[PDB]
């Protein structure tokens, strides 16, 4: 029921999911002169040497591509984080034109994408145990922006025309996420929301404060998915992006001077 559209997007979804508009909520604009260093943040740990990539998914909001979380074979560790995060999952934002697409804004600046990868905290024992947790999931934020090619991604990009329309799915194994990383793990954390409804306040955010870069052509293939089911009328699967919402009483600090 829930979209990005005039009649269904973000300004509606409180009516459904009444915690849109809490304490806690995701995205928000990180404001880069306000963040505080804080010395006593780790380094972030990110272990996906023995990731298992499962299924890539068109699931009418985004495509995701899911892993198997049923060991911990490709976990995050460190920075903010107590204990071990499994990857679930990840997946996208984009936009209609390179101008907007990201959900966390830097300055107010908008990327054109924005990248998840979404986690869940193992003491939970499952991701839907950890939603209902403040400690449940910890997403790791990527900026895209256009320019040169990520060649780590034309995997992806290339698989988009088998899954156009809403549930559609296919095989997707093998695929090595550690080549949609840029260079440096700097970034800032604050505690937020699932991005989507049911919004839940479960999540730690670490959003990295070097985007890669991706190529027009790799971006324009995520414009031309559908958020609409096959054979129903076709609306691009662009602009699936939440805006940012208010700080309120949060802190948001940087693991880098
Ligand atoms: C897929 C989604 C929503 C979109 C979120 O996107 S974002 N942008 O916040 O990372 C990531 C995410 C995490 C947990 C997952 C939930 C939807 C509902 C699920 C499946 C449950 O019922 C239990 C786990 C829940
Ligand atoms: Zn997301």
């Amino acid at each position: 029921h829930w979209g990005y559209g005039k009649h269904n997007g973000p300004e509606h979804w409180h009516k459904d999911f009444p915690i849109a508009k809490g304490e806690r909520q995701s995205p928000v604009d990180i404001d880069t002169h306000t963040a505080k260093y804080d010395p006593s943040l780790k380094p972030l740990s990110v272990s996906y040497d023995q990731a298992t990539s499962l299924r890539i998914l068109n699931n009418g909001h985004s495509f995701q591509v899911t892993f198997d979380d049923s060991q911990d074979k490709a976990v995050l560790k460190g920075g903010p984080l107590d204990g071990t995060y499994r990857l679930l999952q990840f997946h996208f934002h984009w936009g209609s034109l390179d101008g907007q697409g990201s959900e966390h804004t830097v300055d107010k600046k908008k990327y054109a994408a924005e990248l998840h990868l979404v986690h869940w905290n193992t003491k939970y024992g499952d991701v839907g145990k950890a939603v209902q947790q403040p400690d449940g999931l910890a997403v790791l934020g990527i900026f895209l922006k256009v320019g040169s090619a990520k060649p780590g991604l034309q995997k992806v990009v290339d698989v988009l025309d088998s899954i156009k329309t809403e549930g559609k799915s296919a095989d997707f194994t093998n695929f090595d996420p550690r080549g949609l990383l840029p260079e440096s793990l700097d970034y800032w954390t604050y505690p937020g929301s699932l991005t989507t409804p049911p919004l839940a306040e479960c999540v730690t955010w670490i959003v990295l404060k070097e985007p890669i870069s991706v190529s027009s052509e790799q971006v324009l293939k995520f414009r031309k998915l559908n958020f609409n089911g096959e054979g129903e009328p076709e609306e691009l699967m662009v602009d699936n992006w939440r805006p940012a919402q208010p700080l309120k009483n949060r802190q948001i600090k940087a693991s880098f001077k």
